[PDB]
């Protein structure tokens, strides 16, 4: 109850709107901790440092990462930002979980970033499918080529356990749409 409502706070803040609480994040993404847990009080004020880090340490897909007092998204961010993940280069096939009414746009345009400054996709079948299902409830499984999107240039990296991040896949790359 409390830890998902602490989580999706973060998450808008650290992803989309932190100059809306008065934070700057450098380059990398990162913001003081301490910082963030004064922001998070102003609307949940009995909200501490340690439950903060137990968030960080129990996310289940690996959403924040911290780097002694500082604190980042992994992904997921609308705004620029220098990543240093590793490149994921044994993934064949990945995944991406939309619903349905999006697929004849995304035939012809491939998936682009949106609001965002990436392409999310996962190297896990479930984990996508949920994905999608968050935009609605009739969802499509769509499996892209890896190799198809690293010999036209775009790397792959591995911003969380199974999330997976790309500049954007071609309708060339798309395989199957089930
Ligand atoms: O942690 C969460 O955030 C990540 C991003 O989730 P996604 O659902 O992958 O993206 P999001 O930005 O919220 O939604 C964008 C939406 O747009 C669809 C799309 C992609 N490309 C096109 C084109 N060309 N035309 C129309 N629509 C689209 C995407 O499929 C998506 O539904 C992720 O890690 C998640 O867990």
């Amino acid at each position: 109850p409390e830890r998902k409502r602490v989580s999706k706070l973060m998450a808008y803040i650290l992803r989309h709107s932190p100059e809306e609480f008065g934070l700057r994040p450098d380059v990398e993404g990162f913001v003081s901790l301490n910082e963030l847990v004064n922001a998070l009080k102003t609307v949940y004020p009995e909200v501490t440092e340690e439950f903060v880090r137990e968030i960080v340490e129990n996310d289940p897909a690996g959403r924040y990462e911290i780097r002694g007092d500082r604190i980042r998204a992994r992904y997921g961010h609308s705004f620029p930002v220098s990543l240093d993940h590793e490149e994921d280069t044994e993934s064949r096939f990945l995944y991406h979980g939309t619903p349905r009414r999006n697929l004849p746009s995304i035939l012809k345009e491939g998936l682009k970033p949106m609001k965002r400054q990436y392409v999310h996709v996962s190297t896990d079948k479930i984990e996508a499918l949920e994905t999608g299902r968050r935009h609605g409830r009739e969802v499509v499984l769509l499996v892209i080529d890896a190799e198809c999107l690293r010999k036209r240039g775009f790397k792959i990296y591995k911003a969380g356990k199974n999330v997976r991040i790309v500049e954007r896949v071609p309708p060339d790359c798309i395989t199957l749409a089930v």
